């Protein structure tokens, strides 16, 4: 079967290890040790399509020179991550020595009223890279599953 290698990057506290969580076991975690980073599998059906996802959640603290896919994640409520998303970009191609990385941003937690990144100001720095933006909840499943199915039809086109 299809197989499909993510991985989930971006300042720690955005909530990478609740988005796979709840992606994955289908529920809300109220704490992930910071420090596990490891992979998650699941068989989906994208658009009706059996593929294989093998996310790897990262950490501070596991193959990503063959990820095929990123998700860059930061919350709404925290500028500092959405500040720190262009180091993760340039740790992407580096890592793959290519300005043609299929990616994702996501804001996560749009649950949260307390609101500082706004959504033009996010969609602004998505254009600048050529990616899709979709915001996201962990906790009510809000566009989590369109922001790692996006992903895949990325990698499926390039
Ligand atoms: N309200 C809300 N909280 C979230 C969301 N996603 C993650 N969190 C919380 O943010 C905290 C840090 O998330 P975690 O997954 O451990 O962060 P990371 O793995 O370092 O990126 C956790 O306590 C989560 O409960 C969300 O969509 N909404
Ligand atoms: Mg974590």
């Amino acid at each position: 079967m299809t197989e499909y290698k993510l991985v989930v990057v971006g300042a720690d506290g955005v909530g990478k290890s609740a988005l796979t969580i709840q992606l994955i076991q289908n529920h809300f975690v109220d704490e992930y040790d910071p420090t596990i980073e490891d992979s998650y599998r699941k068989q989906v059906v994208i658009d009706g399509e059996t593929c294989l996802l093998r996310i790897l959640d990262t950490a501070g603290q596991q193959y990503m020179r063959t990820g095929e896919g990123f998700l860059c994640v930061f919350a709404i409520n925290n500028t500092k991550s959405f500040e720190d998303i262009h180091h993760y970009r340039e740790q992407i191609k580096r890592v793959k020595d290519s300005e043609d990385v299929p990616m994702v941003l996501v804001g996560n937690k749009c649950d949260l009223p307390s609101r500082t990144v706004d959504t033009k100001q996010a969609q602004d720095l998505a254009r600048s890279y050529g990616i899709p933006f979709i915001e996201t909840s962990a906790k009510t499943r809000q566009g989590v599953d369109d922001a790692f199915y996006t992903l895949v039809r990325e990698i499926r086109k390039h």
